[PDB]
């Protein structure tokens, strides 16, 4: 019942079929500069259109390497490896890797999911080639840029009820490496997903070389020289979700922001966000997830995060994103460091909004002396400094119930009111707000 094939070439005519299962060899695959072109094996991008409904792609033992010039053979257009826009389709297994550094001509997204019901397991994935590299969203992520981009993400998610499961995504490049743009209940679970690190004080150091931040004079785009002592991610988000997009379902072109997000058990390391979900619409989920050595933890806006980890070497474990929140519930254990600490947000959690639920476990003994969670005030977050994002800080909480079951001590700033604090100690709270209760419990 299932069809191998033993080529990209014999592959390539069952994408536009309907109801196939087709096994591609175990072997390794190499995508060149020269296979692209007109009489070539890649005439278009996306180089994988899966097109058809109701179909198996079976890549166990499969190894697609494609080189980075690919990138750069279609002229000023946006170039993606993989994009299903049929329905009901599974794929799996495959190892693909792109290979060399070279940048996009204009920018790449490796996988993208239209359409509904698919889903992609097992997959491993690898992302290279981007520009600029080095410096994370310090000088641009969007339009208005400081020093242009070239980005290239990994996985986005689309469509309706798309699935990806089981999956190992390792970014080296500039752009998220998860993320969902007009998802309609889009899952992730059980996925690994990766990035890397570099302080700004190390970019900082590239002062007399003539690098491009040189050239700038290290101005970014929140309005200021940046600063020294944060830990930067190269990579943009690990899961995050986009309030805008446009996706492909059953012929109809649509616009929307993602809603009924949902992420299990995943883990997340040096991305610039663990799970962000504060734009995505509807009901959101987070459960069973672990985040090492992100910029900031979890900010879902509203929903339920529960039994989930993350550390605080590089920023807080979570994050109010607007004084908008409401409706927060969440149960975060702030793990043990994966490193050594260099949080130049001075907090391990920015709480503002209204009508949270929150509660804090850990068992740390060695607290930083710069590290406490933050009620309301201002947070010296590396993106909402002097004014920068002002929507994103500085703002109230009020009627928030707050259970810090750690050794953190707790700040409720003079815009909090209506707090209820219990904590492991009282000592170490200092209370400037309207109306808050602060409580005692015995460990």
């Amino acid at each position: 019942q299932t069809t191998t094939v033993y080529s990209l070439e014999d592959l390539l005519p069952y994408l536009k079929q309907d109801n196939v299962d087709v096994k591609l060899a175990p072997g390794t695959y190499n995508v060149n500069g020269f296979d692209v072109g007109e009489d070539r094996l890649f005439s278009t991008t996306p180089l994988f259109l899966f097109e058809g409904s109701n179909s198996t792609y079976d890549f166990t033992d499969v190894k697609l390497n494609i080189n980075t010039v690919v990138l750069t053979k279609f002229g000023n257009n946006e170039v993606n490896e993989i994009q299903i826009l049929g329905n009901n389709n599974v794929l799996k297994n495959l190892k693909l890797e792109d290979i060399g550094t070279t940048a996009p001509s204009n920018r790449a997204q490796s996988i993208v999911i239209d359409g509904r019901d698919n889903r992609i397991e097992g997959f491993h994935l690898t992302i290279r080639g981007s520009y600029p590299y080095g410096y994370g969203d310090a000088f641009g992520k969007g339009g208005g840029s400081v020093i242009n981009h070239r980005k290239h993400s990994g996985v986005l998610i689309r469509g309706l009820r798309n699935h990806l499961k089981d999956c190992t995504i390792i970014s080296r490049s500039y752009g998220a490496i998860v993320f969902m743009q007009a998802a309609s209940y889009p899952t992730v679970e059980g996925c690994y997903i990766e990035g890397e690190m570099r302080s700004t004080d190390d970019m900082l150091a590239e002062e007399g070389t003539g690098s491009p931040a040189d050239k700038v004079d290290f101005m970014t785009v929140w309005g200021y020289k940046l600063p020294a002592g944060y830990m930067m991610s190269l990579q943009e988000g690990g899961i995050r979700a986009y309030n805008a997009g446009t996706t492909y379902i059953d012929g109809v072109e649509i616009q929307r922001a993602t809603d009924n997000p949902t992420v299990l058990n995943c883990t997340i390391k040096n991305a610039r966000t663990g799970v962000t979900l504060a734009h995505a619409n509807g009901t959101k989920y987070v459960e069973g997830c672990t985040v090492l050595g992100c910029e900031n933890g979890y900010s879902i806006g509203s929903g339920t995060v529960v039994n989930c980890g993350a550390d605080a070497i590089y920023g807080p474990v979570f994050k109010n994103t607007y004084g908008s929140d409401k409706g927060y519930n969440a149960d975060i254990t702030i793990l043990p460091p994966s490193d050594a600490y260099y949080n130049g947000h001075d907090a391990v959690a920015y709480i503002g909004g209204s009508n949270h639920n929150l509660t804090f476990r850990s068992e740390i003994t060695e607290i930083p002396s710069n590290l406490k969670i933050m009620v309301s005030g201002d947070l010296q977050g590396l993106r909402v400094l002097h004014g920068s994002n002002p929507s994103q800080n500085n703002f109230a909480g009020t009627n928030i119930v707050l259970r810090n079951l750690t050794n953190f001590p707790v700040d409720l700033h003079s815009d909090s009111s209506n707090i209820t604090v219990t904590s492991c100690d009282t000592d170490n709270i200092t209370d400037n707000g309207t109306n808050n209760s602060i409580e005692a419990i015995d460990c």
